[PDB]
């Protein structure tokens, strides 16, 4: 049921976007089956398991949030302050501080989102847009080499296409190891913890195995 699903983000976005099986059966109140048929019909577009022999549920949306600095209207994304979700603008600001603002609630109708609050929302979008993560190095080519990059490097050493979802090459070399002391140095200064991190990192480990 959409009802059903829509009470379970809110439940893991209210525990900080992930949960184990058993802390969430002790909330939604299913049974193991019955849960396992919601989590499985919704899709990895909505509910990422995980297994960690020890069962875990990762929260995620298909609903972003809108790139452009001027956007003509009509558009389907979401219009809020980036900077303001990763606690990096008190400042003036051109961008929506309103984040359940009008034509958000339409976007998030859309997306089954309606339910949820500018904390469950901000949660859920940290670890599901990347347009959340830090500028990924454009010099970057790879592990394995003397020139990795174009410097002595302050932004990240990642695989871009990973992040995404769709690196599709055979044996990639570009790191998808977000875990990394020295990417999580670079998230924390982003405005991104390391729980944020581990979420995105198997959301991105999900998308993988379908592309
Ligand atoms: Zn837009
Ligand atoms: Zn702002
Ligand atoms: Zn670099
Ligand atoms: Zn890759």
């Amino acid at each position: 049921d959409p009802e059903v699903c829509c009470f379970i983000t809110k439940i893991l976005c209210a525990h900080g976007g992930r949960m184990a099986l058993d802390a969430l059966l002790q909330e939604i109140a299913l049974s193991e089956p019955q849960l396992c048929e919601v989590l499985q019909v919704a899709g990895p577009d909505r509910f990422v398991v995980l297994e960690t022999i020890t069962r875990s549920v990762v929260a995620t949306t298909r609903a972003r949030v809108c790139r452009r600095k001027y956007c003509q209207r009509p558009c389907d994304n979401l219009h809020l302050c980036k900077l303001n979700l990763l606690g990096r603008c008190n400042y003036l600001c051109k961008y929506s501080h309103e984040v359940l603002s009008e034509e958000n609630f339409k976007v998030l109708k859309n997306h089954e989102l309606s339910g949820l609050n500018k904390e469950e929302l901000a949660v859920l979008l940290l670890q599901s847009d990347p347009f959340f993560m830090p500028e990924i190095c454009k010099s970057y080519k790879g592990e394995g080499r003397q020139q990795i990059c174009n410097q002595q490097c302050s932004r990240l050493h990642i695989c871009d296409h990973f992040t995404r979802g769709n690196c599709r090459f055979p044996n990639c070399l570009r790191s998808h190891n977000l875990m990394d002391r020295k990417v999580l140095a670079i998230m924390r200064e982003h405005g991104l913890n390391p729980d944020v991190v581990q979420n995105i990192q198997d959301i991105c480990n999900s998308k993988h195995m379908q592309k």
